[PDB]
């Protein structure tokens, strides 16, 4: 049962991106930190009035005013960290610190709480189990505080921008060791995706539909100007809603983004990039349509956290999109995502700091089970059920939502638990079930989080309450209920 733990930090942070590489530079200054990688790693007030009004009234006042005071000194404290070529700095300075180890390849299973190996005192997160996936076993991680900077949690639909930082897995493992969660029906959807086997999650970009290029129907004929005055030049929300409604309506697999008619020195002056990666492609972006689908692109919900990031359990924290604040509501504003989690990682780090002298090592922790259960053909159905998934959220909490629509996915999704409690119990972990594991543990809190929201507001858009309530707030859930 209880052994050394193969690792020892005084900070674990789970993630690698802007969020955990910069908190992690903070915290070096003085304490060990392990940064756990799945791969290779205007005025206040106009701030505040413009980030309120894309929140569509349910904003946390408190949370925007303490970013948006704090955000020019955070970003000056990036800028001499030596400043997406901000990630090209705080990858090259995580590498190249003395208190910084980076693990590499190895996916957190879950949270070690201390009131389940009989320590006295308040329950507290003391470390994590770890799947190293070159040794391909479970390492227990010692840790006197725990941060999530896991990212979000768009992985769960089956189209995404940036599927390696989406699988929702510091959402699940919070919500598995007691803490809150909220807002989870907001997820922000890019409307023009590459849809092509190789495309890698391309995005083209708004900029495209801004120079005149049209949005086409498999047929040919356009169709924004059919649901909206302003046509290709709606508002990003109203144009992924329009692309969805004409997929599903269709039966078609995707849209089409086209600026043919535009002359060819105009298109190859203004893209030259988006020009050169197509051709390479085999996609010419002067005479043809380019196929395109919506893709989910940001949690605006997330693990509930107080004005220092610390979330409902002890020594355990959340920065960066993986958390709730209150700073979106129920949409996001461009530049608040760096903000957040500048802001939100200077104020966790003087909770860490200040916190770090009471608390004391643990010199053994409960190792992981066994865990030796094999047959091959079920490891195949976990893949199965990766994509039921991943196009049940797609359907059924998508881009446009109905009642009976969040039923279905939620009969599923309940579905999919209860054959992964059944069948896949005591299963040696591997990256593919411990995906599936949260992705479907996510998708349970993002339909529930859908169900609860009778309204229509910001990115959730429901046919069967197309009007705001007059009063409204966040969607909270609690596992202790
Ligand atoms: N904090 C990053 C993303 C992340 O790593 O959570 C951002 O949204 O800018």
């Amino acid at each position: 049962m209880m052994t050394t733990p193969e690792l020892s930090c005084d900070v674990l942070i789970i993630g690698s991106g802007a969020a955990g590489l910069s908190l992690a530079l903070r915290l070096a200054e003085k304490h060990k930190v392990i940064v756990l990688s799945k791969g290779p790693v205007d005025s206040i007030a106009s701030h505040v009035e413009d980030t309120l009004i894309a929140g569509a009234g349910i904003c946390d006042r408190h949370a925007v005013e303490f970013v948006a005071s704090n955000a020019r000194t955070c970003v000056q404290w990036l800028i001499d960290q030596g400043v997406k070529e901000v990630e090209t700095t705080l990858v090259s300075r995580a590498q190249n610190h003395p208190n910084i180890q980076v693990l590499e390849r190895s996916n957190a299973v879950d949270l070690i709480i201390s009131d389940k190996m009989g320590l006295p005192g308040p329950r507290r997160v003391v470390g994590a189990w770890i799947w190293n996936r070159n040794k391909e076993w479970v390492e227990t991680c010692h840790a006197k505080s725990v941060v999530l900077a896991t990212g979000g949690a768009s992985k769960v639909y089956q189209y995404t921008t940036n599927p390696d930082i989406s699988s929702g897995d510091g959402i699940a493992m919070a919500w598995r060791a007691g803490c809150r969660v909220a807002n989870l029906e907001f997820n922000q959807f890019h409307p023009t995706a590459l849809y092509h086997p190789q495309a890698r999650n391309f995005l083209l970009t708004e900029a495209l539909r801004g120079e005149g290029a049209y949005l086409k129907r498999p047929d040919g004929s356009r169709f924004m100007p059919d649901v909206d005055e302003r046509g290709e030049l709606a508002p990003r929300d109203i144009v992924a809603r329009a692309i969805d409604h004409e997929m599903k309506q269709l039966g078609a697999d995707c849209m089409f983004l086209d600026i043919s008619h535009k002359p060819d020195d105009f298109v190859r002056q203004h893209f030259p990039m988006i020009y050169a990666k197509l051709l390479d492609l085999g996609m010419d972006l002067t005479k043809e349509p380019i196929p395109v689908v919506p893709a989910a692109h940001y949690t605006c919900g997330g693990v509930v956290v107080d004005d220092y990031g610390r979330t409902d359990v002890d020594g355990l924290y959340a920065i960066g999109e993986v958390s709730y604040t209150g700073l979106h509501g129920a949409n996001r504003m461009a530049s608040n995502s760096l903000l957040e989690c500048l802001v939100y990682g200077w104020s966790a780090a003087m909770d860490i700091d200040r916190r770090m002298p009471s608390v004391h090592s643990v010199d053994a922790l409960p190792a992981w089970d066994e865990s030796r259960v094999e047959n091959a053909d079920e490891r195949v159905v976990i893949q199965h059920n990766w994509h039921e998934l991943r196009l049940l959220m797609w359907d059924y909490v998508g881009i446009v939502r109905t009642t009976k629509r969040l039923e279905r996915a939620l009969r599923r999704i309940t579905m999919l638990q209860q054959e992964i409690d059944e069948y896949y119990a005591n299963f040696r972990v591997s990256n593919n079930l411990l995906e599936l594991r949260n992705l479907v543990q996510v998708a349970e809190l993002i339909v529930r989080c859908a169900m609860m929201r009778k309204e229509s507001r910001g990115l959730h858009f429901t046919l069967d309450y197309p009007q705001q309530l007059a009063e409204s707030g966040p969607s909270i859930l609690s596992p202790l209920t």
